[PDB]
Formats: structure tokens, C-alpha cells, sequence
């Protein structure tokens, strides 16, 4: 109900997710940036029984950057929390790992942050 | 074939994963450490068509720290790569996000690294 | 000139820095949050000869969370870049490491992000 | 005494540091890898009064990747802890930020880990 929907980050990327009663996140990610084109499968987990003390719902998900059209040979993971209310928000940090040789493996992982809203 | 199996990190945690032809990672994670007990659902993605130039296979997965017995109100995501061969290895970095209030949200996310092997 | 001044993050923390011609950052950090009180020494480095193609100036600094009044047994490092202009900005990611036992060393390092402005 | 000396990471990079009574880290970093050549200035902070319960000494430092010969337009920060004894160790996580345009700023920051020893 809270986590299920279409979400928009600060850089124009669309996250369409369903939050299953089991704790399963399933969906699609459409990336407005990077070496990516069009629509990619999303899987993840959330806290299906969160704390009743104004605390956020912990969640996470993975996109492997491969569809029928593109393969970037990379995967992003987002770790974050859902803050429910009027201005509903998913505050995340992410790791983008690229498939490298063992000589290039030191420089394989980019780190960043995304804030997602239900407002396009 | 390569990614499918039972994997062991440096701190004694067991990762039992199946790598589907679609790019789906499904499994269980058993955590030897932290505010955790017993067995937790794992979902993730991998690069199902990796590069043929000695480069690793990009992957990632999520565990929400909630089963039938425990709820830590937290989720870990691992971002990494599979290096195939005799000494087969998953080199990862991870983000552990805890469900917090907006006052505690600065301190919500632990970062670290895990190396997983097929040797117990 | 650009980097030298008083800077304010999103959570009300004050960063007073001098950018030396050698590439040295020296200053004080006053933390509005965490297990901290009052004023702490800052040292760091910046790119003293940045690129002339609209690119930001790479920098970084360290605060050990120990003064004459408090010791949190911890250190934060910020890694980022200075974007110069009318709305002058330091966009950073940070690592906060706490002094732990080898049993607690997995959970020693918090990760986050700060944006600093010259507007209080 | 403990932190003062010559340190060697897993990838052959040399860290020569002095730990001042004030909490100041001063030195040189010689990087065996990346778009770097030869010797670079290091500044940082450590916990000058650590806990007496077998806990590590929190520290951190910055290298801006600019000397008289090279400028990579980038800075690394290491956040970590000193574990003293027979097999003396600095366990770190690091952030490498590159000077980018605001279009490339999502991909500006690499994350990783280094373990440093006093054995070449
Ligand atoms: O460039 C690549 O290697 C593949 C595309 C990566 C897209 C990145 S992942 C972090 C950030 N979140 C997004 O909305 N997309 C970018
Ligand atoms: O303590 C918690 O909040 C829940 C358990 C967390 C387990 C952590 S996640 C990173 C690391 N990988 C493991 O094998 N388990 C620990
Ligand atoms: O709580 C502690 O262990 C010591 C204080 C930490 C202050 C943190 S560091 C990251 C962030 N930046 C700030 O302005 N202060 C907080
Ligand atoms: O390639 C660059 O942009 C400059 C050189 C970076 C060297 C990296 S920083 C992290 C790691 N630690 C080292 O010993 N050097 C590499």
C-alpha cells in the first residue's frame, strides 16, 4: 500500500514497485542516466512488520543493467528506508558494481545516494 | 552453474543461491553475526550474459532481517562480482540500512565488505 | 578564495576552512548532531590546480571526534567536490569509523552524504 | 609510536605517517595503482586518547592526487582504525572522488577497502 507504486528520483529515473505481504519487492526500473536504455527488472526485500514508534520501513533492491536491447555488465543495489505520510519518501544509498578484470577490481564499485518521491 | 551453490563469507555466514537463466538470484542467507537468528530470504539479480575478456559477472542481492522468529527492522544489500575458476569467489561491498526516526536518519546506514568462497 | 570560508550542511553543522596555495585544508568543524559537543580540528587536501572545462575541484578532510571537553573514540572523513559560482556548494560523501573490538569491527563504519553551502 | 611508521596495503601502495601528540597525521602516500605516479602529501586525524577495553584507535586521512609531476583531478579519503599488537593492522574503507561536471556528478565517487600492515 505505502511502498507499492511509481516512484521518481532527483535525476528523472522511474521505479515501478509492488510490495508483496511476504516482504518481496518486484518491479521495473527505468534509468534516465548512465550507460542504460529503457526498462530493467528490479527485485528486492522490505520489512513487512515495521516498528510503531514513527520509524521508517527498511528496504532494498537490485537492478542488473541487462534487458533485451542493452547489457552494461553491471548491477546497482539500493539500501534505504520508506518514510510514509503526505510527502512520502524512499531515502537510499546505492552501490553500482561493474564486471572487471582482477587488475581493475579496486575501481569496480561507485557509491551514491537517491531520494525517491511519488510526484513526477 | 557458476553462481548456483552454497557460499561462505570470512565471518562464517552461509549464502545458498540459485542463479536462474532470466538473471534472477533466489535463496536463503544464514547470518553468523549481528542481531539475527537463523535463516532469511535472499532475492537479487546478476548479469546473465557476462563479457568474454576475463571480466567478473556483476551481481547483487537483498536480505530484509525478518523471519518467523526475529525482526531486526533492517535490510542489507550486497553489490559485487563473481570471479569463476578453481578458487571461485564473490567479492562484495554491502550497505546495512536500519529503520530509524528522521532525527537518527544520518546514522541509519552501515557500510562494509564481504568475500564469499564455496569452501566451509 | 573559492573553498576558503564558513560552510553550513543541511543538519546545521559549521565547517570553517582555509584552502592553502600548497593544497592544504586546515580548520574547525562544529557538529550539530551525534555524540559530539562544540568545536573539533579539521585537516584535509584539495586539488590546488583544477580542470578548466566546468569540472568541480576534488577535496577531502578528516575530523577525529576528540577535543578538550569530549572524546567519541571515532573519526569522520568527507570525500567530495567544490562546485564554484553564485550558489557555491561542497557535495560530499562521508565515512564515520568508531573504535571497536575485532568482534564488533563489521559494524564500525557508518556511510552518508552532506551538501555544504556558504548561506546559514 | 603505534600509528607512526611505514605501512603497506594488499595492492603494494606505501603509507609513511607520523602520529603527532595533538592527534595530527602527516605523511606521504606512494600509490602502486591508478592514474598516479610517485609520491603525494597525506594529512589526517587520529584518536590521541583511545579506549582501554581492547578497542581500536579511530583515524582517517586524505590524499589529493596532485604532485609536481601528475594531477589526476581527484582525492581519496580513508576512514578506519589502528589494531595494535604483534600483527599490527590499519583496517580502512575509502572514498575516491573525481572532479566532474554536474551531468557526470552521480558517477564521481568510487568506494573500497584497504588493509595496511608494517610487513613489505
Ligand atoms: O552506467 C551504467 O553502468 C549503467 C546505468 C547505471 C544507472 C545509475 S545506478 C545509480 C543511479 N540511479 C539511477 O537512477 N541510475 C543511476
Ligand atoms: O544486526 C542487524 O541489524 C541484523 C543482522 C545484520 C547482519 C550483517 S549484514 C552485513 C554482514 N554480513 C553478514 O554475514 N552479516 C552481517
Ligand atoms: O556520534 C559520533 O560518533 C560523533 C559525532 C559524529 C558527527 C556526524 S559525522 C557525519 C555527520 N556530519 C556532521 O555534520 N556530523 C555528523
Ligand atoms: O586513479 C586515480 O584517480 C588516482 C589514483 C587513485 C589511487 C587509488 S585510491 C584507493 C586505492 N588506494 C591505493 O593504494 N591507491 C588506490
Amino acid at each position: 500500500a505505502g511502498i507499492t507504486g511509481t516512484w521518481y528520483n532527483q535525476l528523472g529515473s522511474t521505479f515501478i514497485v509492488t510490495a508483496g505481504a511476504d516482504g518481496a519487492l518486484t518491479g521495473t526500473y527505468e534509468s534516465a542516466v548512465g550507460n542504460a536504455e529503457s526498462r530493467y527488472v528490479l527485485t528486492g526485500r522490505y520489512d513487512s512488520a515495521p516498528a510503531t514508534d514513527g520509524s521508517g520501513t527498511a528496504l532494498g533492491w537490485t537492478v542488473a543493467w541487462k534487458n533485451n536491447y542493452r547489457n552494461a555488465h553491471s548491477a546497482t543495489t539500493w539500501s534505504g528506508q520508506y518514510v510514509g505520510g503526505a510527502e512520502a519518501r524512499i531515502n537510499t544509498q546505492w552501490l553500482l558494481t561493474s564486471g572487471t578484470t582482477e587488475a581493475n577490481a579496486w575501481k569496480s564499485t561507485l557509491v551514491g545516494h537517491d531520494t525517491f518521491t511519488k510526484v513526477k
